[PDB]
């Protein structure tokens, strides 16, 4: 029960790095950081997809400053976050026709540019007083996912648990499939939307271009705040003081010259979320 | 100028449509494409009958508010009235997979690279009514081959106008004849029914459509932004016998198979939350 | 112009004149279409009216407002907004088109392509016929000469010699007509002309070019307000409705041969009026 | 010095046909009016690149109402564009798959359509109370251009006069090479711009779409005007009594079926101008 | 800490200047002058085959305007600054963009015809800025271990110039590493492809860019004299001159022109106007 503003303010910011599936640079595959291991047109059926090949939100938890020393009293403080900021950062670094391994685009005898990060781009940013709620779906019910101890990343089916010879229900709308986004880089965009039926206490906002050739279309400036503010006036408020921060930004892929395979490129995100005091019972 | 770098009186009704782009149900032989149409071939409905399965179709549902007038003759009664909505399409960041099973690879024919994605049409609208959203009939081909089902899975527009076949030309264009009500969830073709604009006073529908076969999809999601149902004098549908009828259509694009390039149309589903309010009504 | 003094509300359809303009004879099949293009027709033939896509109009007679037409203060029905929508886009998803080419390799059973290419989309409203403005994209472009004629061009009114037609390929300003007949000027000939047209409102789109995808919204929450800076909205001289459009949606390509047919799509008009005092 | 409105008031209408290079329905090139003359890629290289093959700016002076009996007077009176309506005319002659000797889009066996008008558009219209400013430049600062004497066009380099060795400077911004829009059919758009660091009494309103194939993209309507008014609420105002129109309107190319060369294609441009009077020290 | 507005006769002013481009090619002298505009050629195996070079990077334009000066006595508790209202901006010389004779360009039609070239398209990337100080830059790689050529005196800078990563952990800069911030103090030396505007920076500073890529992408670009963009942020303070220098930066990446030899690219770029409109606020000191 949400009474009134308490006239008392701060600001948090921070930085999301990628998820794309390469998820650190380390090990052999350190130089792809940032980007997804490679993905073939079979990938999944005639082998495992693995979790590197399967671009994931990224998510943090910001702790805000304590509010109430005595938790047992009936009317309590809540941050609540009123607006934000933010902003993909190395937008111009997608110009370059200069791309390791990348696909030649030109004729077989010519020595022209690379290929340019380009096609799909999935973009979303999401501010709330706890995690983000998410929907799971299954562009291909069948789709055969690696099995790591402990695993690296969580499938639809991993909750709604249906027979194998029931998974084309997941090409829909299966209402047992949802999980709160509890963990940086374990969440594949490809399965997993936020979830509209829920998410009372977040805002999210998204766009999607598909198409593997479609030139990115991205700006940036410093000039822009989304507001929090739901119709009622009210942010989402921070349950046990924590700030819950997500995001994607699928920028586009590279194409391989030896395959013609491809890599997802993804960008880092800033965030400045602005918060207030506000009464509750 | 220099240059100078020179060197209860209100409730909200939340639900789901699912996508009825031909494979209807998760059942059957057909149960591992239910989401996507049947294939498509050029000359599908000339030299065959074109299936119900090869035919997306609008969803809708009705949905039973609470019971407002104990006797329906009073002169005066209460009704719900549709003030606003919310309404999103869910598993958009499914479509970026270039891992689609059966699906064409883009690539050179020595390559192992991706397949295609889902691309090409989007075909998008919902809709929230006080009773069944009203439907206009036409055809693109007015001699299309239909299959003939008993019981029948969809219906067309000359089933109601009942033209002699050779004068199906005519649905063309603009027949009057040819109109129905969206009183079946999978059951009228998109490419054969369209919201009609002469009727739906007590419903309020939003289309867009973008062809082609390999245009890059374009689609937004947020839980941020609401439709107003309100007309311009201030009224929003009101629901007759108390029901709230939604409908939607959610084509995505296309998959292309890989052994004959035909097509297969997705679509993904669609959440509504409409918040509702009551309205006295003279009788 | 006075002040206004109720009102009413008229409905109409106006069906798709693409060339071929009724199902009927000989062409009835592809009523809704335009006749088949090839690049050199016009050049090596005489192109046909059936060939070229022409604006859809119609007059809505209103009810009659005056009993005397001689007093020097009339009434007269004022068009304030209107609704109008483009039915049938759902059925440009098609990809089993009838003759049409198939969008695969020649090995391939695949779909055919569907409706897409240039879009041209107008609709006006007004109290008279629209004012039309000619031109030519290639002025000696032959055309045929029917008894009675099937469509007017502009040069039928500028009676310019043929050693002088080139000048169509600018402004003409000779070359101007009323909107007066159903599927009879063609498109591509005739514009709404921005020099005249004070008593009608008009609303076009253009986007060229052959492969382009087809970009449609249909929508019955949305009205166009047809009042002008002075807050009037056009004047029904005789009591009449003037609504004139063309939806072009794209282009069939055929098997055959490759040749285009134009697409078209039936328009829904409502016409909200009230009633104005003009001197 | 602007002093305050006199409460009088004008329209003005006028076409402005398109000078794409064929200038006029006369002569060797008649048949092309409207068009550019053709031109290859290496046109002003192995050969001189002729005006008929450049696009030109169109303008025109439209004369008003003497207002000033004695123009002597320390307080004078002048005529200030409000607002404008305007208009390119003809668009639906672009729907033509039938166009005079145009590449066929089909395969080489087949009988279909014409390649239609497409490709780069660039629109721009001005009005203002005297000859619109013109800042030159060069896509290619060697570029040859014909001579011809009397002139039929005129080059940033005629009027900046650089050493032919030092002419790539033409290919950034040389304040030198500046230009009044003074002559119908004479000022090339690949070489003048108007100037931003001009034209304090004019209004200039331009885009431009690229590429050789894009889909051209058009609006036309009679129901729009736009305002004249700068920050505060002046208009242009007419000096000498003239008001000073100009446009150009690129609507796409034409591609030559016998060598694939290309002409560009432009139509005429409507305007109607509302004025009224203003005083002035 | 900022105060009121000081009002006035004499309160306010305006700045104008020209920014050229810096596309590598960033003087029309010495051997590649006739590239003025352009970027040196790029194809795809550079900065992995040999050293990618500042000539094949464009960079960011930037200049510092002096502004009259305004406090007699930088003592006194109370000063005065520069506060940048407005600003109109513009890119010239897009006409230019329609040519499709582009010498050294690809012929855009069949190997044995005659037709027209290939004209400017693809990538676009476009950025202004006005501030009170340099513009803060963050860097990033898109590939970790790119070559870069070492000049003394070096000829641009690079991410790992300030963040001094090991070689082997360079890698990190494919995401986001904080050590690597600079500001934008020098004109034709911060490459676009290794900076951004630092959105965790910047406070004293407006930005606005937007990208559009691939190679073959139609430009689409405006420009008229109506538009102005208000540079005061939500509490109605734009931007405050340190020292009384007016900052100002862009970038205008048009697109590429594409050789008929290699089938290789050079980017273009054009030159971009300021007229930037200042008012007199009184700052605490
Ligand atoms: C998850 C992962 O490590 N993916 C890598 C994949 C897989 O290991 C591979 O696809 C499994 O079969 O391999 C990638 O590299 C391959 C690529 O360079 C192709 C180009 O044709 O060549 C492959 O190796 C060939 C080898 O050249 C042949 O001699 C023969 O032995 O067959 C092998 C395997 O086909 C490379 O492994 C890929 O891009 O697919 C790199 C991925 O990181
Ligand atoms: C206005 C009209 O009726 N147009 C139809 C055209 C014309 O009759 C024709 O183009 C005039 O020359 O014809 C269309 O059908 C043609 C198409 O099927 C092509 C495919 O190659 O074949 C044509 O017939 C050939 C015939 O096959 C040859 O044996 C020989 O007789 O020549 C004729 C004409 O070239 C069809 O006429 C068309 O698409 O052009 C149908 C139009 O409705
Ligand atoms: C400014 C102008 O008049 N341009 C016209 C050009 C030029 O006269 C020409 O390019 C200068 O060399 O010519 C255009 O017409 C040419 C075009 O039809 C090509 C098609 O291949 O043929 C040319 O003539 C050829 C002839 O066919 C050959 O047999 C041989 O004689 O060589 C000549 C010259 O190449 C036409 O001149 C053109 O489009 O380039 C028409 C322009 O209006
Ligand atoms: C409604 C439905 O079930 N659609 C099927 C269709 C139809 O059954 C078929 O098109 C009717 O002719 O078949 C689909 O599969 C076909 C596809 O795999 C093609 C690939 O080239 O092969 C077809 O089979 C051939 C077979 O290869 C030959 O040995 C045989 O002599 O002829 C067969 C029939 O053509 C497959 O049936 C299709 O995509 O068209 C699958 C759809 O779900
Ligand atoms: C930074 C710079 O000056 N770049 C040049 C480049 C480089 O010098 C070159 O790529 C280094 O290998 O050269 C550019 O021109 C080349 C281009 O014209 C190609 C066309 O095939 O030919 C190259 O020279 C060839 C020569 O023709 C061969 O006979 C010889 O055996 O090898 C030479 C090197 O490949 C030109 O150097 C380029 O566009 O790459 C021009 C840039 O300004
Ligand atoms: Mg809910
Ligand atoms: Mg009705
Ligand atoms: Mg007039
Ligand atoms: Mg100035
Ligand atoms: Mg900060």
């Amino acid at each position: 029960e949400v009474l009134n503003i308490i006239t008392a303010t701060t600001e948090i910011e921070l930085w999301l790095e990628p998820r794309m599936g390469v998820n650190a640079p380390t090990g052999d595959r350190k130089e792809w950081y940032g980007y997804s291991e490679v993905i073939h047109h079979a990938d999944g059926y005639d082998n495992n997809l693995l979790s590197v090949q399967m671009p994931q939100y990224s998510c943090a938890r910001v702790q805000l400053p304590m509010l109430n020393t005595d938790m047992t009293c009936e009317t309590l403080m809540m941050w609540e976050a009123v607006s934000c900021k933010t902003e993909v950062v190395g937008i111009g670094s997608l110009i370059s026709v200069h791309l390791l391994e990348a696909k030649m685009e030109a004729g077989p005898n010519s020595d022209g540019p690379s290929r340019p990060i380009e096609g799909m781009n999935y973009h979303m940013f999401a501010v709330g007083g706890e995690p983000l709620d998410l929907q799971g779906i299954e562009s291909n019910g069948q789709t055969k996912y690696a099995t790591a101890i402990p695993a690296k990343s969580i499938h639809p089916n991993d909750i709604a648990k249906l027979p194998e010879e029931d998974k084309a229900q997941l090409q829909g709308l299966v209402p047992k499939a949802k999980a709160k986004l509890d963990k940086d880089g374990f969440y594949p965009v490809e399965e997993w939307s936020p979830d509209p039926s829920r998410n009372e206490n977040s805002r999210y906002y998204g766009s999607f271009v598909g198409g593997l050739q479609t030139p990115p279309n991205l700006q940036f400036t410093n000039a822009v705040s989304t507001v929090l503010l739901d119709e009622n006036g009210v942010g989402p408020l921070c349950k046990g003081d924590g700030l819950f921060v997500s995001c994607a930004d699928i920028c586009g892929v590279l194409v391989k010259a030896d395959n013609e395979a491809i890599r997802y490129r993804g960008l880092p995100r800033y965030f400045k979320v602005t918060l207030r005091k506000r009464a509750v019972k």
